[PDB]
């Protein structure tokens, strides 16, 4: 986020390019991990 702010294009063309150069589903797939895994409000955890 620090290095993105201000959605610097040099940065995003740097990041893209790589991932495009070394094919990495790795990096996609932990995406998607993580935001499989993110919490979410529970309400039965709220009552205890």
């Amino acid at each position: 986020i620090a290095i993105l702010n201000g959605g610097n294009s040099t940065v995003q063309q740097k990041m893209l390019d790589y991932l495009k150069e070394k094919k990495d589903v790795g990096f996609f797939q932990s995406l998607a991990g993580l935001m499989q895994s993110c919490s979410v409000l529970d309400l039965n955890a709220f009552e205890r």
